[PDB]
């Protein structure tokens, strides 16, 4: 099965462009990506950084995550990020996003040896 780690950079990682180019970019980002094969992903964060960049940040501060995990760390420097979340014209198999575009600091969950990201917990 895919690992966490290849999940993570398939949704959420985007080194070709360093932001999004059009309204359009989270609608065939998310499709591309297969987050809106068996349902409409409702929110989703694409990053515009190396994947060095990223996996990086898992040596960086930590943070505990949302759900209280304490493998959860935040970069110290702001990233390009576009946040995808879902119109409300949004209905699957049409899954419809806004797109907007951010400089924020990420945080994410990390995992194994390499110790790398396996979750997109928040840009802040």
């Amino acid at each position: 099965k895919e690992t966490a780690a290849a999940k993570f950079e398939r949704q959420h990682m985007d080194s070709s462009t360093s932001a999004a180019s059009s309204s359009n970019y989270c609608n065939q980002m998310m499709k591309s990506r297969n987050l809106t094969k068996d349902r409409c992903k409702p929110v989703n964060t694409f990053v515009h950084e190396s994947l060095a960049d990223v996996q990086a940040v898992c040596s960086q501060k930590n943070v505990a995550c949302k759900n209280g995990q304490t493998n959860c760390y935040q970069s110290y420097s702001t990233m390009s990020i576009t946040d995808c979340r879902e119109t409300g014209s949004s209905k699957y198999p049409n899954c419809a996003y806004k797109t907007t575009q951010a400089n924020k600091h990420i945080i994410v969950a990390c995992e194994g040896n390499p110790y790398v990201p396996v979750h997109f917990d928040a840009s802040v």
